[PDB]
Parts: C-alpha cells; sequence; structure tokens
C-alpha cells in the first residue's frame, strides 16, 4: 500500500515542460485525493510526447476558495485567467500544489511505464507509485 510520497500527475507538454524547466511553479487541480506533503510529483507528458520528462517536489499543497487562488498563484501557474476560469468553472474550491525542485529528466516512454506497471494509464488525477515502481523509475532516471 503505497504512502504517497511518489506520484504521477498528467499534463499537457507545454504545461509540463514550463514544470520540468521551473517556469511553472504551481499547478491547479480540483479537490482531488491528495498526496503526501513531502512527495516527489514525476511529470508525465501527454501526446504526442508521452513521456514522464521529469519530476519535481511538492513545498505546499493549497486548498481555498478559487477567486482567491487565481490572485495568489495564478502567475506561477502559467496558464491564462481564461482556462482557470473554463477549468474550475462549476465549483468554488481548487487545489494549488506548490513545487520546488525541478528536475528535467530524459523521457521514459510509455512502454517503459508499461514495462513497470502492467496497466499503466495516464493519470486522470494523481497515481500512488508502489515502491518497486520507484525504483524502476529511478533506475531508468538521467
Ligand atoms: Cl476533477
Ligand atoms: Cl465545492
Ligand atoms: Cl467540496
Amino acid at each position: 500500500i503505497p504512502d504517497r510520497k511518489e506520484a504521477v500527475i498528467s499534463l499537457w507538454p507545454e504545461f509540463a515542460k514550463a514544470i520540468v524547466s521551473g517556469k511553472k511553479t504551481v499547478e491547479f487541480r480540483r479537490r482531488i485525493p491528495l498526496p503526501a506533503l513531502s512527495a516527489r510529483i514525476w511529470i508525465y507528458a501527454t501526446r504526442p510526447v508521452k513521456s514522464v520528462i521529469g519530476f519535481a517536489y511538492l513545498e505546499a499543497i493549497v486548498q481555498g476558495d478559487v477567486n482567491t487562488l487565481w490572485s495568489r498563484y495564478g502567475r506561477e501557474a502559467f496558464l491564462s485567467e481564461q482556462q482557470y476560469r473554463d477549468y474550475f468553472e462549476g465549483t468554488e474550491k481548487a487545489t494549488a500544489f506548490l513545487l520546488r525542485d525541478h528536475q528535467p529528466i530524459r523521457p521514459i516512454n510509455l512502454d517503459q511505464l508499461k514495462e513497470i506497471r502492467a496497466n499503466f494509464q495516464p493519470p486522470q488525477a494523481l497515481t500512488w507509485l508502489r515502491k518497486e515502481e520507484t525504483q524502476k523509475l529511478v533506475s531508468l532516471t538521467s
């Protein structure tokens, strides 16, 4: 049973790159199941990259009102007010993940990930990694 110190998240490639390059230090999600505070977040870029391209660490978790969060962290989130607004339409509470110590790596493609976890689907929210899985992911890291 995973302890949520190791997790994977899915982003579109432009946002995934902004993160592994240290540009985007905030990720907004709805109220989803939470990682551990001290977690490594491995960053999975969707099509056409279809790879894990780095990781980053979680310096803080913020939940609160949608307007407040944009006002406070929206610039660090690298998306536009419109995108944020369309996404959080229909809810009043958001989650902000504050990120630090980003690390670009060379891409671990989707085939290698199904080699580590047989039925890997790219996470709609976060997926927690097993111990055995983390070791393999790390082994491929470069
Ligand atoms: Cl959701
Ligand atoms: Cl709500
Ligand atoms: Cl709620």
